């Protein structure tokens, strides 16, 4: 289970490097030097990395600091072969975005994140990145007042139309992934779940560019399903980006490393991205536990591809199965892929079948078999 | 707080007439015919009802018992002034419904699932109902090898298009609203939440037809906040159809009477109905708690429409106090409806009080005001 | 992975029983004669079965009638060599008991609970179960001036010590095992988890009769860890019964066979019990889904106790390889099982190393090591 | 609405005074000296203060810096004649306390945490605190090996035990408040309900000096009804304390202002508090929103206290109310407070009416009359 570059596993750079803060203690680890991050990753058989812009370059710095901390960075990524699939911003940490940043009452601070959004798309664009993950952790709200939703998404879609011109007017080949997550560190926040996603992609002015960026942890904070939602995102084409990680339910986002939290989750989510062929990178979106010294933050990020890897291979082995074949179709999984009415409306509302001489009671005794078919599912997870 | 003919309140056959059936119980109150329950809602100050197929017309009847069933209930609605705005199709209580209607795994079942609802189509538009609700409570599934999402979504297109080319073939003038529901009887239920619906719809070959039937207790069921998912419902013009009740949170959908659960968001949700000229009926989809024989039915029922009358009243009152008025600029929500950039990108790429010049510690000293708004809230709820 | 009488695997007749129906939905199975289940769970390696009152006898029989029940059962027991280790009264379906049974409002109804408790309780002594279950499905409310609950916690142990007393009255070697639930079907149940349920034991006349019953999914249910409310129940003495089963998260109880839902926390609870020398039944309170048949009721059921196996299998791997015992010690998992002051307060007290010259920043560089011992533990779960 | 002494409101310096750290955001407001506090929360009407060890000394204080410290504070308590009713230690913030203090894997830290604790308990006294919270709330695990829950269990009971040795020797009148939290920061915490930590201090040496402090979001953070777990206290005579704050469900813990939230859950709280004649301190246990300047965080403790009172009065003329007293009786809320054996065993036993002569289907057909209390409930609430 070892991983190679054809496995495209990314990082962020913000994971591996977290340092440990939370709501009720401070740091546990010293911040990591992005070449460090770069080097160490590579290591370990990561392909690539993300970042935000205030992860690679501090807030508030000059051109010249600017320009040497890209420089360091370019240079370990040419040292290492990683590649920078995907960049992002960060509109969350700094105070001025408290209210949002797209989205905030104060209309300045809407126009200053537009400003730095597009800034880091150029970094971006610079460093080869394909997609652009957008993830509005401060819009939103704790009290009903506060935010008059239907404004809010309007000013939601003012922000993305005008990223979709400015990447259109410079010709760039970036796309957009909309991150959702349904509350924290907002009472709730804006297009809490990957389907408030999808339709808010629909009323853009370009829906094209625009995709989804699902995090497996933060659908299951709603209690929602995730390879139901990445099913409903690649079949409506917009799986432009995942965000992989574990969480055990609802509750605040953990960021466990993949493959912890909910496993048989993970072992449907890994059946889903091999079965239907996705061919974005698997990223990474966890945090070590601050439990952890660098030891640990280093197995933890091994213990994510480690965990892919062996999904994958259990997954592939119940599908080739001919005995799990056998009972896919004993379950009429072959007849859910067929059209319930390729002969037309006229032709159903004319077949006796179908309802004057449809035996309900001979149909209602058939069983589908659905518990055979998942504890040949089980057995082949523990490779049992 | 009496209700009166232009509240449009509505009730579902249902609702009022569940017996007390659960999990682990059997009924606690006989049988309603469903004249009784027009004439109790009447008298309440109910404006109409909705039924299911099989609410009005038990299943199995021959057509001389489905026509009496249906000159019974039209007496009671022509001795009371009630109205029909809405009915539905029961694709969940019959054994043979267990995998789904519409995207049941065999294509037999599916098949007969639309020919019932065309059926019920064709006597709800002779009753003079609008509004066609679905609810696929049986879509879905417990273990994850039974059912194929995409597959799944792919024959609920095909469905809800056959039923879109079927009403237009009649010149009805009929629209369908989808009810969402993350769980419960499936453990994963497909179209889980307002969004998903949404996007959903936007798929559909002709989505005009198609909105959302949004229930209290189903985006809470999630830990969703319902005001935010209707917002974003009429945001994309699509609220055809709501349904009110309360749930105490992230547990099995309880029914309680609205008012009942989360009363916060009630107040909420009654405020942007209002304020936004929220045209559709009032509709419960509540439960009278088998505790209770008819005298508790007939209180719970009226409950339902006391709570929302009151709620109005202090929503109202809360919009036109000078003081909230006062406090709603003061916390910038003026500023959230303006546009951010209506000078167009390259004024704001131009601007350097958008970055160069903006003071982000200005900015982020400013306080939001949130916590003053939000007491004269609770102060407006509680008419303290 | 095939069951064998030591391993004490245990099934209520109403698990296999179930006919499928639900809160939306009608029976898809037919009735089970007891004696049949009894036949083919031994058939699959089970060593005994549990019941309600109810189950075995229908409400309402006559003495001859539940002379003739218990024979055929006693038969089917004789002829199996199956044990009936616990018994437990149904307290929950009669509309009767709407309001509950030990903790209804009316005194009248309590009464009645405590007479129909006591019948069974001679019956399961006669059929030789060690231990009695209580599950107060129904003690609770939907609404907060509906029940006191310091009145009604004062009934229900008026209720608990009359039962106590009873037994002990009779001579009989059964105790009581209290099984929590958070919620469903009523709005909130009361002693809602282990905890409370452990409290409330402590104020009963004659604590040593009672014990906990937790349910893996009913403590699921609020979001807790199953495997950490076991170890509390183990350490108090106190896990008199357990019942076993799978959820999927915070919703509806599910019932799902054991090893489905949280398959992690599955293993944690295995490896606990195991490594603990529980010595009681190995009982699955489960439910096959209503899409089976007969076919699926079996192999459902067969999965529970294989689950268990595989699971047994790999925690004793975990626990024996070399590997994952120095990984236990790099954690200082044996340093959590040494006295923090077996010197005394005293020496604490004048212990600098404790204090002045503990050098904190030291101590906290050190690392965890938890990330690589839970891979370790993965790694085993999954066979890699 | 105006708070009074006799209301004996307090606050937690931690409170008023958080900075406006979140898991993805730096602070928003500078730190406050515990001075301006004390004064501030004089004069909003407040009665008093708590504080953790770390709130009034810096960490890591010289014994100069300590007692300067300690005299300003005493100084402004003088000035406004606040008092000081609880106290507490942070074995939280601190790295060294990344694996807990009193249930950290290693020892020394488990010395260390104890040391630390018996310092503030001497400061408390000094300061006339009556009660001592303990928060564990870095006591727990991530992942199922790191922590062996029995152990952890040992090692806690054997610190509380140590802490109860202390208080007895030293002759101090203080007793201690155990307060429960479900999970966050770890991914599980040891004691995570009301019921765990009741049934745990049943375990310790000297359990009289021993109680909870249960605190509102807490337990609604395990979707548990606050009201019936302060009901179990009480009964069980463990209330020592109590946390006021509001939550939205299962999420990360809010801390929102007291009344936000579960608004109806608050009203039954106050209703129980005040019925029950609970004695303690009105603790706020809250955090203003991070959008809020000081002006917002005054505002928002003040609102804190409106709330109770505005409740307060509420929930006095619902119980006051004659209309009320009768739906009482009607819903036989006086029966549940009448033993229901008074007789003994032997006449319940001998008793016809309770079994053989008890109509079952005449007692089921009571209505329990439980919706129209509640809506009387809910009017009461509003004003209406
Ligand atoms: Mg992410
Ligand atoms: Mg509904
Ligand atoms: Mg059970
Ligand atoms: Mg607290």
């Amino acid at each position: 289970y070892q991983p190679t570059p054809e496995d495209r596993f990314t990082f962020g750079l913000w994971t591996v490097g977290w340092q440990g803060r939370d709501p009720f203690g401070d740091a546990t680890r010293r911040a990591l030097d992005p070449v460090e991050s770069v080097r160490r990753l590579a290591e370990l058989g990561a392909h690539g990395v993300t970042f935000h812009d205030d992860d690679l370059i501090p807030f508030g710095s000059s051109d010249s600091e600017r320009e040497e901390h890209v420089k360091r960075f370019r240079q370990a990524l040419d040292d290492t072969g990683m590649k920078v699939p995907m960049a992002t911003t960060n509109l969350f940490t700094h105070p001025v975005f408290k209210d949002g940043g797209f989205t905030a009452n104060d209309r300045d601070v809407r126009r200053y994140a537009l400003r730095k959004t597009i800034r880091n798309i150029d970094l971006a664009v610079e460093l080869g990145a394909e997609t652009y993950v957008a993830w509005g952790g401060r819009e939103g709200a704790e009290s009903g007042g506060a935010k008059d939703v239907r404004d809010a998404l309007d000013r939601m879609k003012e922000a993305f139309d005008l990223l979709g011109e400015y990447v259109t007017s410079q010709g760039y080949d970036i796309r957009f992934a909309i991150e959702p997550k349904p509350n924290e560190p907002r009472g709730d926040i804006l297009l809490p779940t990957v389907g408030h996603a999808l339709a808010f992609i629909e009323r853009l002015e370009r829906p094209e560019l625009y995709g989804v960026n699902p995090e497996v942890g933060h659908e299951q904070m709603a209690g929602l399903n995730f390879p139901h939602g990445i099913a409903q995102a690649l079949w409506a084409g917009k799986l432009f980006h995942i965000d992989l990680n574990g969480q055990n339910g609802i509750k605040y986002d953990q960021d466990l490393r993949f493959g912890a939290g909910d496993l048989r989750a993970a072992f449907w989510l890994v059946d889903l991205l091999e079965s239907a062929g996705y061919s974005g990178p698997r990223h990474f979106d966890f945090k070590p536990p601050r439990t952890e010294d660098f030891d640990g933050v280093w197995a933890s990020a091994a213990g994510c591809m480690r965990n892919y890897l062996i999904l994958k291979e259990r997954a592939a082995a119940f599908r080739a199965d001919p005995e799990v074949q056998e009972a896919l179709r004993a379950s009429r999984l072959d007849e859910l892929a067929r059209p319930t009415a390729a002969d037309g409306l006229q032709a159903l509302l004319d077949d006796r079948s179908a309802f004057e001489e449809f035996d309900v009671d001979a149909a209602a005794a058939r069983g589908m078999a659905f518990e055979r078919l998942d504890q040949l599912a089980m057995d082949h997870l523990l490779g049992a």
